[PDB]
């Protein structure tokens, strides 16, 4: 509208429930400070080019500031320095290649990594009474950079502190969490010693989650997935799924557009908000502060 800044926001993937968090965040922060706020994004987080072909249109568009989740690190880096040359760039989520942002919201994906091989080795645990066994990680797609730090996070602690478990296998989907279920599949018949299984995002965790319930295996092989949606919280109540690492999307939306609309004004803001990660399991998901994060 007329005097009424535009603030968009470029997300990875529209049809993804965890985007659509994110967008509820940033949709509402428009209504409460008055910005208009366009919600853009491609259909796949593969869709690298789709996501740099809107940040480029975006920008021609001459909105006061852009809050965009790079989709890709590397690929990233330089179309954000390109258009932090005419509109501020405010970061969420995942890391691109370019020190161009004025802010970047997220969660510390090494730390949540980290937890993640802490509750996983807690499950192998209950389960087995000890911390033994092989286990897998299984990422989304490749070169994301929340997702290539969550790897790093869960091998590397995983190699100190939990010497008993064996990494066997290290693998990347296509963005489907159908090539998930089958990735899990074609995984534990082949390898019968899988005990546990890292999914490092929802559609991850989605899909694992579909192949160890369909499959009756909840007693057998523990997941810890990330992020949370009607599915994923029916296969950790099920025992399909023996934790999720669940983040704060909605604040990443949410004071996104806040932040941009702040340094629009020329505002000096914070350069780095770590929008926190917590472990979720059955034990805990009513808790309040949970309750409030995962609905
Ligand atoms: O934060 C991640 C996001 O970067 C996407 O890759 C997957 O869903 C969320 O876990």
């Amino acid at each position: 509208s007329m005097a009424e800044v535009t603030i968009p926001i470029i997300v990875k993937d529209t049809t993804s429930f965890y985007w659509q968090i994110v967008l509820a965040g940033a949709r509402k922060a428009g209504k409460d400070l008055g910005v208009k706020v366009p919600e853009l994004g491609a259909q796949a987080e593969t869709d690298v080019n789709g996501q740099i072909s809107i940040l480029e249109n975006a920008v021609a568009g001459k909105p006061a500031a852009i809050v965009i989740s790079p989709t890709e690190f590397k690929a990233l880096g330089k179309p954000v320095d390109e258009a932090a040359k005419s509109v501020p760039i405010i970061g969420i989520d995942s890391g691109a290649d370019s020190k161009a942002f004025k802010s970047f919201l997220t969660t510390d994906n090494t730390q949540g990594g980290r937890i993640a091989a802490d509750g996983l080795a807690a499950a192998i645990k209950a389960m087995t009474g000890k911390e033994e066994g092989d286990v897998v990680i299984i990422t989304n797609t490749p070169g994301a950079g929340s997702l290539e730090q969550r790897r790093t996070g869960f091998l590397d602690q995983v190699k100190t502190k939990y010497p008993g478990l064996k990494v066997v296998a290290d693998k990347y989907a296509d963005g489907q969490a159908t090539t998930g279920l089958n990735i899990m599949t074609d995984l534990i018949t082949a390898n019968p010693k899988i005990v546990g299984v890292f999914a490092s995002n929802l559609i991850m965790a989605q899909g694992v989650g579909q192949a160890i319930a369909e499959n009756k295996l909840s007693d057998k092989v523990k997941v810890i997935g990330f992020d949370s949606d009607d599915k994923t919280l029916g296969f950790l109540k099920s025992g399909a799924i023996a934790g999720l690492v669940v983040q704060d999307p909605y604040r990443m939306g949410y004071d996104g557009i806040k932040t941009a609309l702040a340094v629009s004004k020329g505002e000096k803001v914070e350069a780095n908000v770590d929008t926190g990660a917590n472990l979720v399991t059955k034990a805990n998901m009513s808790d309040p502060k949970i309750e409030a994060l995962i609905n």
